[PDB]
């Protein structure tokens, strides 16, 4: 297995150990990845809260990239919260995880 919302069950355990070591670069990516999970499982509205969140920490660390990068897939689910989807074809594709 490894379904989105139990892969956060895991990003939550990730998040305390980014969190008790204050890395807020950490602390935002943790929330943003789980709010990836949530607005591909259609949870538009979870993934603003954890996109939300995640920017803040990293407005926080003043990770100016981070925060326009939370703010990006923000965009992507405002979209939904608007026209939820629209039949249409959206370009989609995986997270950017090019960490090497």
């Amino acid at each position: 297995g490894g379904s989105p919302d139990e892969n956060i069950a895991k990003f939550e355990k990730a998040y305390k150990k980014a969190e008790e070591l204050n890395q807020g670069e950490l602390m935002g990516r943790a929330l943003y990845n789980i709010g990836l999970e949530k607005n591909k499982m259609g949870k538009v509205k979870e993934a603003i809260e954890y996109f939300l969140r995640a920017k803040k920490v990293f407005d926080a660390e003043h990770d100016t990239d981070g925060a326009r990068r939370a703010a990006k897939s923000l965009s992507e689910a405002y979209q939904k919260v608007e026209g939820s989807g629209d039949k249409g074809k959206i370009f989609q594709k995986e997270g950017e995880s090019i960490l090497e």
